[PDB]
């Protein structure tokens, strides 16, 4: 009967013009034992350890910035974020001597901060830690091709003149060439093609596909969205709504003067007879218009003037699919909206069945959308197959360290895993100074709900060790 209650007091800090909070029961005295929880959980992780630890030493156990209690300000939650905020919250407490219980995204905030200040560190336990792995077939196969997901985003598969065609589009937006698509520059054209979206509407299209967090577009998030998802009806509301743009008396046909307004009041180089040469490729039965069924072929299709056509109709069609809402990340998608890192990734964290009042608690702090920011730039940031680079640098510096640091190290670790397989925590058992590995049979990666009371037993007796 594992217990599944969060019986602590709450305390509260503010840094970086944020609040945190923090769980803080024990003796005042002595070297506090800081746990830092990963994702995507918080301190409800350590619910069932410190009781083991709290009696003799003190438990501090905060939730990371934008997660479990702490304040979610508008942040991309990079690991570089994570690192100024507790950074100033173990300055904020005014901590020194410190013992790290670190777990998943928490041991590469705890290793990262030991490496910086060495002589503060006096002991580190940890499980299921953030590695470095060079290919993608050492990442555990049955969470291979899910992981990916949340970072294969964009770049798919476009080659050719196709990344050449979406910068031309992309030019239609950025007149400052500023790289970024201002969230008024896009109701520039906008209102600039007939229409004229609130600013409400104009924001909400950009915050679905701001994975850079700058609140702006970039042309990576411009190809994301624009996706080779060709589905034969759902992908025909784009390119009639793109025929409504130029068809603006509803006849059915577009006019040369029709053809050149929405050219020509972008930014274009059209005069009275440099239409005619790209009417020849649309107008096939003679009419001198272009109909419907004449225009998705040139949408599906020498570039004298097809280089400026098919230049708009990619950015006409961005608009229609920018307005859909669902031109986001694929990724993000999985993790923000249908919310499958609680829903589907953490149950598969525990070999165990998680009770409901358990995963309830790890709803708590993720029951808006839009607070899930964390959730999807920390797989993100995993150093995986050399990327991304700042942070399989950073994580190859402090293992670095750790290999040569002769701090006491407890690790935890089970079968069969998913960061730490049975391989790996025996080399790191044989490998390590002071290093001394505990099995706890069946777990994966949130060791701690598949048997806590375990983990909270051997750091108890590897507590008195100094
Ligand atoms: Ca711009
Ligand atoms: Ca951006
Ligand atoms: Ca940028
Ligand atoms: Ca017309
Ligand atoms: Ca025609
Ligand atoms: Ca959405
Ligand atoms: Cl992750």
């Amino acid at each position: 009967g594992i217990g599944t209650g969060f019986p602590f007091d709450p305390h509260y800090v503010e840094v970086l013009g944020e609040r945190m909070h923090y769980v803080d029961v024990g003796p005042r005295d002595g070297t506090p034992v800081l746990f830092l929880h990963g994702n995507p959980t918080s301190s409800y992780v350590w619910r069932n350890i410190i009781p083991h630890v709290a009696p003799t030493h003190r438990c501090i156990a905060p939730d990371l910035i934008g997660m479990g209690k702490s304040d979610k300000p508008d942040l991309g939650y990079f690991f570089d974020d994570h690192v100024r905020f507790m950074d100033a919250f173990i300055e904020a407490l005014g901590l020194e001597e410190v013992v790290l219980v670190i777990h998943d995204w928490g041991s590469a905030l705890g290793f990262h901060w030991a490496k910086r200040n060495p002589e503060r560190v006096k002991g580190i336990a940890f499980m299921e830690f953030i590695r470095p792995i060079p290919t993608w077939d050492e990442w555990p196969e049955f969470a291979r091709e899910t992981f990916q997901a949340f970072r294969t985003t964009g770049s798919d598969q476009l080659t050719e003149e196709q990344i050449a065609e979406f910068k031309e589009a992309f030019s239609l937006f950025d007149k400052d060439g500023d790289g970024t698509i201002t969230t008024k520059e896009l109701g520039t054209v906008m209102r600039s093609l007939g229409q004229n979206p609130t600013e409400a509407e104009l924001q909400d299209m950009i915050n679905e596909v701001d994975a850079d967090g700058d609140g702006t577009i970039d042309f990576p998030e411009f190809l994301t969205m624009m996706a080779r998802k060709m589905k034969d009806t759902d992908s025909e509301e784009e390119i009639r709504e793109a025929f409504r743009v130029f068809d603006k008396d509803g006849n059915g046909y577009i006019s040369a003067a029709e053809l050149r307004h929405v050219m020509t009041n972008l930014g274009e180089k059209l005069t009275d007879e440099e239409v005619d040469e790209m009417i020849r490729e649309a107008d096939i039965d003679g009419d001198g218009q272009v109909n419907y069924e004449e225009f998705v072929v040139m949408m599906t299709a020498g570039d004298s003037s097809r280089r400026k056509f098919n230049k708009t109709g990619k950015a006409l069609r961005a608009i229609g699919r920018l307005s859909s809402l669902e031109g986001g990340s694929v990724g993000r998608k999985l993790i923000i909206d249908q919310n499958v890192f609680i829903e589907g990734t953490l149950p598969m964290g525990v070999v165990r069945p998680l009770t409901e009042v358990e995963m309830d608690h790890y709803r708590e702090p993720f029951l808006n959308p839009v607070d899930r920011e964390p959730l999807w730039r920390f797989p993100n940031e995993l150093p995986i197959a050399g990327e991304p680079a700042n942070i399989v640098a950073l994580v190859e510096e402090y293992m670095d360290w750790l290999h040569q640091s002769p701090v006491p190290k407890l690790l935890f670790w089970g079968t069969p895993g998913v960061l730490i397989p049975p391989a790996e925590a025996a080399r790191l058992a044989k490998s390590l100074p002071n290093c001394k590995a505990v099995d706890i049979g069946p777990g994966l990666n949130l060791l701690q709900e598949d048997n806590p009371d375990l983990i909270g037993s051997e750091i108890a007796r590897w507590l008195s060790t100094l």
